[PDB]
């Protein structure tokens, strides 16, 4: 699994892969969809766990935003804070959350993290795709965010035996 | 144990063995049935698992199907979730395979609610080889219905897998 | 890894494919080539580890089939024993293929030495399940030669293990 | 540590940063020379682990580069069995070397690893290397072989712990 | 720890032996009965775990067996449920045996329930011994009824298992 | 630590030694008293294990004695499954207790044992001076129950390290 | 993480790194901001953990220091007993280390309440290193002011650990 | 850490050392005071440990004491029990001495309650050695003081002992 | 298994069970015989682990004895500290030997042991047959040795599961 | 096991106790003698282990006393260089002490070599506690002689380590 | 044990402590030479480790240094692989350093071989600590000499670490 964000020319994206994987060994499903939309499509998500604990998050996350009015940081901190107060969810997987104004990245061990160039990455290629969008964004500052977000997941994808290259881009 | 869905060319099929196995050495029993009918016989449901188990998480699937109208794809996500939280019911090591006459799901353990993209999966110690099998068969066996291909990719798994018979037991919808 | 060797209807052929995984996690290749021939053209030989032990084995093998007259069954039992006595290639989990135009031997790091009772196998991380789409394959789709069966068992294994990748290459005899 | 090799327009070039590490936490030196010239100069050579085993293996594979005329791929495969038969030597850091034709990776498990698209790295931060190269050698190709092993380098300071810009390139 | 159950002929019959053992090593009992009678005399039950575990579990079992008009299977099931229910005794590794005049079922910490396929089973350490025996007995020497058959199982693995001995007792039905 | 108890001719009697030992290497006291006289005098019981687990237990057993009108057996029985059911006290020392007409021990692992020859003990070295009380009352049965008990707990002291012979006996 | 206090000279300072840190491997964010101010401006606080548990940490230290009138040794102290009583926070590794115009404190999860004799003290994966550094320049570099000290026992503590970068933040009192 | 008590020709001393270590290898502190007077001055109280367990326990014990009227020897023992229960407070680890004018006591996470006979005994890493100071020294050199032997022992197991310093300090009753 | 031996009133005698058990569990023989007659039948021997390095031990103390004219003490040590240099037999099986005058225990660890009583025994049930026979032989002393050792060894067979009643006595 | 030297007022005493363990359980002798007099009885040593390693070392070392003229310095180093490279006694955990008229020793597998400060130390199980009990002796009890010093200590390490009892022998140089 | 060597304004200096300790908990002596003078008063070495091991290394590094003409640095890295291949030397905990007139090396077990940057740099358990303050005296108390340098980082490394003392010994070359 990798999916990645990236602020870029007033532009905003977030690319995943399709891959699920089983016991790190076995491919069940190639055709998975990663990216949610949250927040009256003014928030783009994403889970690197389990579609279970993906969309309990999600909705918690969403209660948090219609109660901080949409401040992005605020409810990924409480929504932090809760999940490591939860027996069963306090869980490896990371999330990662974005508006059209800032990107954050939430693990399950409490760390809120906020890009220092509005590019992050989360799953096991994160670290792949990381490092193929800061030469994008170095050296080919032409493409736009929903280009070097393709390109990233690409590259993380020909790299990690858990993510395929079935890659889809949401934009905000 | 071994269980397998497959939907071919109108039909829907799930197969499943009859092993029982006891400290991944010992068997107690050859001719279990594990695949049931639920929701009126509108639904094909197994479980890689214990019976006390199945029956549990099976009762817990129907009252989310008379809940949610009937609806396979939501009735599953909300039951495993349900199934996450209760740290008496938590088996991050079993799976549940559930079909009707439109769709296919398998809830894991882990939280995942999986869709195949060809209509077919499996669940079980041997469920990868029977996956395996059926790939082959529906590609290059179309001509086979679906209860012959789900008979066929157990018969495949149970000579590969240590935990799967051949005394396969396959259900129609 | 996987490599699936198969003799059906007087044709052999040994595929393998292409990926090569390091710590289980990241890709450093993926057009290996991982089936080599082996004994002036008349054996083929995979191994399902590094390169190096490969050519270790390989060298090894070639010799005693100078030795022993080309018989593959003697020369893989006394490679067999002599890669359990070395204390350096006893601690290799990978499994060895060998095949001529006769018969079809597997060798072990566990001194296993088995010839398949339908005349294919396969070795590696999904070479159960190039296994099983042989199987299938075999009984339901004879109509297929040696080089399309160990190439469809192969695509099966790929979709299906995350170590092993859809760049086959098929070596017929 | 990161070191990082790609032949680029008839141009080769290995590039290695200078941090040493004891016990996975501590930085005892800053500005190693990990990037070393064998055979003649015509071999770019570098090693992932300690100097002592890395003088050692590059001692062997240069008394096999001239018992074989000069075949990288011949010596590598020879030294990989030679290094799984030696009861000491027999250590998880790799080996990387490069002459003006081909690049190998060279692994304590017995890989003997060509690229497929003419770059490789090894070390901890290898594989970010790795994945900034690849985007480089896509959408940047105006740049040189030097160029890009220095950025990809300077790509995997910034994500490895255990990886400093103290980057050093080599060229054939 | 042996205990075996056999209906045959019309007859049925539970054994089991007298050792009790602590640590795995030492015996501090050697005339343990633990086959007790359940439900007015109607019912036969064993556990291959301690006595403050059995009697906790014959109770509840007793509950159910009210509750459900005396249907073994289904209070077989509801117990084991519950007894997976339970944080308490879903550690237990041990596991129970129950039988009446028509069923035989076993219960498990695992939470299964495993009705003998020819109305023979055992549990224990040394219950796949006595359960070889008694499919022995049963396919070349039918003419032993019950009561010898369940006695001639347990001493056959007292001979094999170092934690079960001859102080056997047979409670027929 | 070594707690036995013999019932022999008519006379009941329980010994015990006096060694505390902590983390099973150095002693802390030599004249610990570890039989305790319950239910109005009649019955003897005896603990292995800490002096607040002791008295815990030989609380919960008085209660249960006086539920039962003194039956042993039932009393030990819902005691062990009073004492599996506790999250805290569910422990590896065992119980041991007697009255006029019974002996028992209770386990932790919720065991209850009556032995077959009115003689059993617990503790460390609990089974050599069960080995020794066999062989007295086989070979030396003119020993009362009290010199019997004396003698075991003496031949259990000089093999286990865990156990003085600081030995007290009670007799009913 | 490195964070380190100093009263020194009439003046408190406390430095951070910004470096944070992944898997004990990757780094995710460099200019990170540990360093946070409380009580109305009157006490600086740090926390070698994650963002989630140094929020929760700082509303309940900045609480019991509104109920303790600013106290920073009794608030400190219980709140290290609410600490350790939470199953939570518990099983933190992580220290937090506060100081005001008069007292510097250490909290930890293993109950700790430490008051520096040298009114200098560090926490995270490098403070032992800016302690060392600390003590030195406190005791042949007394010129220096506790901004300056602050400061350059944190550039210290980056050149040597590789969790702790040279993106400084010193916050004075 | 080592704290001892002895009682000695009509006077009580316990003494302690001030050095206070993290993770087994780094001392964050070397002037600490571990004796503790509690009760009016007429309990001298020590505790292995956290600052804010000791508070924990020295409030509970105090408690204990008023309501079991000053009787040292029953409110160690409920104490002891309460400590058990509770799973937050829970400290096999930890121990705990106490001591009037009358008697010591040593209150164990283990749920000990030791009397020493010889009225003098330690706690901490470093006790042991302290008891064999003391010991020789009650037996060897009686002319000496409590608060004497109590300095001398602890400054016997301080040069032992990594974790015990020679900042030691004495209180007497 | 269980092998005692005791000198008593100028008889020597040594008792040893009959059960073998494979992996901890079941049993394969009940009628083994574990005491052998070493040294022109001068040296009664017992081994607690397997025939087979129960014969290559009873060979090599058999060359020892008569290399030192049949000093036990002297053929045990160099036998211990040759075992113990063995990579092989280096073992947690002990080994008892018995002249007419003296007793011998000779662990795998190395250690050679006299018993201050004349007698010991050896194998998982021996600390029970010393039990016993330390009982024996302060309140029986009527007993011959070999009564007192075949007394021992069955009250060890009563509570040891790795050892049966089917007791073979030797006297010297 | 304790084995405790002291070279006090112009003599030299080493004494050790009798008991001998195994399996840190079971005591098999009380009257065991480990101290040795060795080179032509100018030397005492000792070993915490077994006797076959106690003899072997004991052997080497007199060995080396002929080689070095009876220097017990040197003889001692390379004796443990010698140690530490046998692949045999490189796993031993227990250590050597040596003394003659002039120095005492001890040898580790470690591979060190210690001199004490106060010419007095001590091995073994309880050598600390009788280390502690010397040191206090020699400060306040310095009139006993260099016998009843090293008697006196063992029995206190006696009383505390439960491997260690009180049939001490004291061998005098 | 800590031993740091600095070079600064023209002398060079290594200091080091005299704590031995067993076990990680108890201490030995406290008085030992750890910084030994190697080829004619030219070379200061010392070793973090054993006596033996120390001068088994201090031996092969003279050798290796009367072999290639002083070289520091050509015979460092000779006995850097020379020890690894040793496997009854290997010792990847052990580090040793060594220091000329002109130069300072550490050579690890890990087969590393180190020259610093800054002229200065520590081994042993708190080695770092030493590390943090010399670089701080370096930077802001540069008037120091290098023996007064090599003084008080070991004088701060040994108040951190519980395995340094203060009984430091400083040599100058």
């Amino acid at each position: 699994t990798t999916i990645y964000a990236v602020r870029h020319n007033g532009k905003a994206a977030m690319a995943g892969d399709g891959q699920v994987t089983l016991g790190q060994q076995v491919i069940m499903k190639q055709t998975a969809r990663k990216v949610r939309r949250l927040y009256e499509g003014k928030v783009l998500a994403g889970f690197a766990g389990s579609v279970a604990d993906a969309f309990t998050l999600f909705e918690k996350f969403e209660t948090k935003l219609q109660q901080f009015s949409g401040n992005l940081e605020r409810a990924a901190v409480e929504l932090a804070q809760e999940w490591r107060g939860d027996k069963q969810l306090r869980l490896e997987a990371m999330l990662i959350v974005m508006d059209k104004d800032a990107i954050l990245v939430v693990s399950g061990t409490g760390e809120v993290i906020a890009p220092d160039d509005d590019l992050i990455a989360i799953g096991s290629g994160g670290n792949y795709a990381l490092s193929a969008g800061r030469a994008l964004k170095r050296h080919a500052s032409h493409l736009s965010a929903e280009e070097m977000a393709y390109e990233s997941l690409k590259v993380a994808a020909d790299i990690c035996v858990f993510t395929n290259d079935n890659i889809v881009v949401e934009t905000l």
